[PDB]
């Protein structure tokens, strides 16, 4: 039929698979960010400002004088 899964939008899956992409390749490569979202299904838009978000999405990100604040 037809398809096109989720230009937008997220789910813990989702958001699981780009973390475990994300520790691989804070910035991933062009091709493996077209393969993911094209495979996992959210677009090349969205994973952009999603690891450009996540760089400093604020518990992934203040390691204070590279302390665990976890």
């Amino acid at each position: 039929m037809d398809s096109k899964r989720t230009r937008q939008t997220y789910t813990r899956y989702q958001t699981l698979e780009l973390e475990k992409e994300f520790h691989f390749n804070r910035y991933i490569t062009r091709r493996r960010r077209i393969d993911i979202a094209n495979a996992l299904s959210l677009s090349e838009r969205q994973i952009k400002i999603w690891f450009q978000n996540r760089r400093m999405k604020s518990k992934k990100d203040r390691t204070l004088d590279s302390s665990p604040e976890h």
